[PDB]
């Protein structure tokens, strides 16, 4: 390993004594992938007539030297093609230098396209150059993929494909939002008071002003300020930050899309979110009837819509109606399953919150088929409009697919006095030790007091959506550079 | 006094809650003011009475004209303004009486027939009229625009126009990049080692991992890892963070676009950046011959391309060639202009850096017409490829328009040994007190040691570009929520 690097470093030393070691004048004219497509059906004779001159640059992935003739496989950004090399065509000095290059080196050739006797498409090199020496060899392990994504990208074509699909899916989501009349906006990543979500923040400090500032846990409160300001339809796709546990399923920064539509409510949001996701599949995979991790996932069907208790009953039928309505039962049953209900997060827990907690331990992970869970207790929905007909319930949903939260939304709380009250109740929890409880945001209350129209809002987890569209088993597989441990 | 008004409005809200749902969310508008104004600009009183078009509108009540038998309100939705004509005959006495006590600012809604008033205005003959949300604070100095952008957005149509244009411009830039085959990517905003720029970082901490992290000053080093990985054309549009003073011309977070193209160099980058900017103007304004702050700005002309000393001579013709190549002259001349060259940023200053510093104090702010400044000293260009023909010079540019930096780019340093050396020289400066000097990044060097193809990279200041395109005088005028200033 070190001896290999040293040997390659010594070649680089010699290379510098005889010219420009890292030249930047070569201009490729074609892409391997495009040649493989456009000339799949052409044969030795067809190609000899066309006599197409090409110029390719990329990473040398294989090399075979056999006396007066040598073959290499070169990989550019698009794919692979062979270089065929003889001193007759490339000249003796280049041929000799070529033989001493290494797997990994960035190389470049001009030459005529042709087909080898074994059937492969290849370049009869008439010019051949080394553009950049690979000092470290390519490997020929489970975490290296993430610590050295650049290696994973060279060596695993599937990885390149996943990330091209991420990019296309996000463009497709933008198009969908734009067609539905939403204005894409940029709100701050630095907040003087974090909010818009239940999460532990990252804190930093502005030196000139001697001021604590928080990386955003969510843009929600800023996006609703825009609604007050009179933009009826806004959305934002960007990072949130959450300072919590690390795992294969957790990264400290992740991409959310939030959107807000004045004069809508949660029923509208659910229909709209459902349509968006289904179209996201059709765009990415040609169909909404797909598979994820070896199991059928039919996004073409209408999404299920269930209450919290409906969902517990569907997947944990042993629970009776009377049991799910009994405070004392719910507490002992939650204690049994490892939920400490004495924790400050539960300071304002009523019967609804206990049910929700039971749903999380029993049913949630089993929501394979797309399922909206509907009507959430007020005590855990501090930003959500209260029902007009049932006290203590909010017009809120969460969407689960494959057992993971993909979206969450609600009729927005536009009543400033209600909002102030619910903030004070969060501060109680926070004072009692609940680190995911919200801070009182006076500037936000002030904004609402200018008068905010009734509005519907939703956040979609772009990283999790992309997992489904690319059959990626963890969030780390859809992030170019996941954060890792030391 | 603003207080008595709030209190009075708060008391109306109290009465409102005793008689129904204060913040209803069931009203569904069917039309937009702007669309009605366009579609029926050409129609008259009789036309409209025949058509008899039933509409439903919701928005903010901006003016109210009251007479004995009737009332007119000017209501503003997301699209524009339309009049509501209100009589108790048609809306009912009880509603008419309530209406008289509603306030400028309230969010209101009507159904009714479209018609034209004798004074020529398009209006709704209301048959239903509702209050959707009480404005508790009344609608209405130079900094309030920024602390309360939501107020500025309601009251100033120019502000709305600027931000719609920002959004459109960014979509136009994404399209330009996509058409040129660049793949949009997302790299981390939390870096374990900050780099890619000369700036003071914001520092934070991940608690679960007990790990110091930095908010990114630039994504550059992560984008070049993707080039090692084999993506040929990548770009990213997102926030950087710099922990320094807030001014009218500075915000601690701002939007950059960086792009990288394998097998290109700085000449290519300059042509590409020039085309991008000119097309951005055509897209936004219909022409590249535009105006900024009352002065002609002709982006249609080819951009000037000057060396650092050429530019000093163009604006200060006193300076001779020998003066600008004399160390002792440059120092005394810099001392005269108030520049401290003893500062650690200048620890590795040679003649080039001194020239650059003189250019900053004499010519830079006068670069009104788009001007590329070209060929930068190595000691201030730690990430830029060195010239093949002139030692100590890098293939680097900065683009200035209206005296402000709009872009900066270079042929990328893909030589890992050169890069390691230049990093060690940065660490010297940093150890001697230069807080903008770079840290040594070993992981980045390791990536380059796998072999990176020659590449060209550039960063464009989106916020500053958008200023030019929208004729905004400061960066704060193109950010929805600028950071606090004192
Ligand atoms: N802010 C929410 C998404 C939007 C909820 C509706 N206002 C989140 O972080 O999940
Ligand atoms: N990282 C640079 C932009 C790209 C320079 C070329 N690699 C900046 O922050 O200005």
């Amino acid at each position: 390993e070190n001896q290999i690097v040293a040997e390659r470093r010594d070649k680089l030393r010699a290379l510098r004594d005889q010219g420009i070691a890292y030249p930047n004048d070569f201009q490729p004219t074609h892409h391997a992938a495009d040649l493989q497509t456009a000339y799949a059906d052409a044969d030795k004779e067809a190609l000899e007539a066309k006599s197409l001159e090409v110029a390719i640059a990329g990473r040398m992935m294989l090399k075979r030297v056999m006396g007066k003739a040598s073959f290499a496989t070169v990989q550019d950004g698009s794919g692979q093609i062979q270089f065929f090399v003889t001193p007759a065509d490339v000249g003796a000095e280049t041929y000799d230098a070529f033989k001493k290059w290494d797997l990994g080196d960035i190389v470049a050739a001009r030459g005529v396209l042709f087909r080898t006797n074994k059937g492969e498409l290849s370049v009869k090199c008439t010019q051949l150059r080394l553009l950049a020496k690979a000092l470290r060899p390519l490997p020929d392990d489970q975490e290296t993929r993430y610590r050295q994504r650049y290696v994973d990208l060279i060596v695993t074509p599937e990885t390149r494909t996943t990330f091209r699909a991420r990019t296309k899916a996000i463009a497709s989501i933008r198009k969908f939002m734009g067609d539905a009349d939403f204005m894409e906006v940029e709100t701050p990543m630095l907040h003087p008071i974090p909010g818009g979500a239940a999460a532990k923040p990252f804190v930093t400090h502005h030196n000139a002003l001697d001021m604590e500032m928080f990386l955003r846990i969510a843009p929600e409160l800023y996006l609703k300020r825009l609604i007050v300001g009179g933009f009826e339809r806004v959305f934002e796709i960007n990072r949130n930050f959450r300072n919590e546990g690390v795992s294969p399923r957790h990264n400290p920064e992740f991409t959310m899309m939030e959107f807000y539509a004045a004069y809508t409510d949660y029923r509208w949001l659910m229909d709209f979110t459902e349509r968006l996701i289904r179209q996201a599949a059709v765009d990415a995979l040609g169909t909404a009837t797909i598979q994820y991790q070896g199991r059928e996932l039919d996004l073409a069907q209408p999404f299920h819509r269930l209450t919290i208790t409906q969902a517990i009953q569907k997947y944990a039928p042993s629970y009776t109606d009377g049991q799910l309505s009994d405070d004392a039962f719910l507490r002992s049953e939650l204690k049994r399953l490892g939920v400490d209900v004495t924790q400050p997060a539960f300071l304002n827990a009523g019967i609804g919150a206990l049910q929700l907690a039971l749903f999380e331990e029993t049913a949630e992970a089993q929501l394979w088929e797309p399922t909206f869970i509907i009507d959430y207790p007020i005590e855990v929905s501090p930003l959500a409009r209260e029902s007009d007909t049932v006290a203590g319930i909010t017009e809120r949903f969460e969407l689960f697919i494959t057992g993971r939260e993909i979206a969450n939304g609600f009729s927005e709380l536009n009543d400033p006095e209600d909002q102030a009250a619910r903030f004070k109740k969060q501060v109680e929890q926070k004072d009692a030790g609940d680190e995911e409880a919200m801070f009182f945001d006076a500037d936000y209350i002030r904004a609402l007091e200018y008068g905010m129209p009734p509005t519907g809002g939703c956040g979609i987890g772009i990283d999790r959506l992309v997992m489904l569209l690319t059959d990626s088993p963890t969030i780390r597989d859809v992030l170019l550079f996941p954060h890792l441990r030391r």
